[PDB]
């Protein structure tokens, strides 16, 4: 089998991407944030504290003939940005882009933190990291991908995120029309439960490439590109007036700037992030200070190849017995 679904930016900045997902019988369609940095499929629901729901579409398990309470199971998750959610668990039929999994763990939120409430466009998350990070207790549950894997034509999914435009998540096949040149594959460590890999270096604008190993994760659920302070300083030093602002919470730059591109290495290959992808706009409405899309990972404890980087590439998440990551230009 295969599946193919369109993923759409939630706003004009590409702060995140939503993908329609069918849950239950008859189908209830929720727009979920596909997150290769976590491993829980959780949804706003009829059980979510009413004051914490503001415009989201909810899953109502009592209206699904295929929903079953997973008795005794609870979940609770905290993300890197400090947001969180928790609740209980149902199993139900879940379909993405025509690909169906029966008996999928659907984690029903009883509580969500303010950032989730305030984002009316995101009805939940669909985790695509390794199932060892799943938070369901006392019986850990599998991700949608893990459950689908054995039925897929090939044990892969791909992320093709757009810049200010829709893109595609495919399951079970590589669309050879969706990228240019060849795909370069690189080793993955699953030790921390992430799609963790090592970039071979970087360049700033038309500058020379610096060969250096940068360990990090491919994370569709993180907006920006978080890299070591040395790398980030070298980037922003090429933008007149750019500075790190403790009050704002990272690098900012004059909105009048033209940003240089940023290149990252994948083996001997190179992915170029255009300068425009690095512009996240005014820090506050009407400001002439703009927020940068490349930020320091210092104090995160991990480098994160988030949407800023991934949307510059066609990305293969290869879930074969020895997982790997592939990157192509597009």
């Amino acid at each position: 089998s295969t599946g193919s679904a369109t993923t759409t930016p939630i706003d004009s900045l590409d702060d995140a991407y939503i993908t329609p997902v069918q849950i239950g019988t008859p189908a209830q369609t929720l727009n979920l944030d596909f997150d290769t940095g976590s491993s829980d499929l959780w949804v706003f629901s009829s059980e979510t504290t009413a004051s914490e729901v503001d415009g989201q579409t909810i899953y109502t398990p009592s209206k699904s003939t295929t929903a079953k309470l997973l008795s005794g199971a609870t979940w609770s998750i905290s993300y890197g940005d400090g947001s969180s959610s928790s609740g209980d668990v149902y199993t139900d039929t879940v379909s993405v882009g025509g690909l169906t999994v029966t008996g999928q763990a659907v984690e029903s939120a009883k509580k969500v933190s303010s950032s989730f409430t305030e984002d009316s466009t995101i009805d939940g998350l669909l985790g695509l990291a390794f199932s060892t990070l799943n938070t369901v207790s006392p019986t850990q549950q599998k991700t949608f991908f893990d459950n689908a894997k054995a039925s897929l034509d090939s044990p892969v999914f791909t992320a093709d995120l757009g810049y200010h435009a829709p893109g595609t998540y495919n399951f079970g096949f590589i669309d050879t029309t969706a990228y240019t040149g060849s795909i370069t594959y690189t080793a993955v460590s699953t030790k921390q439960g992430f799609w963790e890999w090592t970039s071979t270096g970087y360049a700033v604008g038309s500058g020379t490439f610096k060969s250096t190993s940068i360990d990090g994760i491919a994370d569709t659920g993180t907006t920006l590109l978080y890299l070591p302070a040395t790398v980030v300083s070298a980037y922003w030093a090429q933008v007149s007036g750019a500075k790190s602002s403790s009050s704002v919470g990272g690098y900012v730059f004059p909105c009048s700037a033209t940003l240089p591109s940023f290149t990252f290495g994948v083996g001997s290959a190179r992915i170029v992030i255009p300068g425009d992808y690095i512009d996240f706009g005014p820090i506050s409405t009407g400001s002439s200070s703009c927020f940068g899309g490349i930020q320091s990972s210092a104090g995160i404890g991990i480098n994160i190849f988030g949407d800023v980087a991934l949307k510059a590439a066609f990305v293969v998440f290869n879930g074969a017995t020895t997982p790997t990551l592939g990157f192509a230009s597009k």
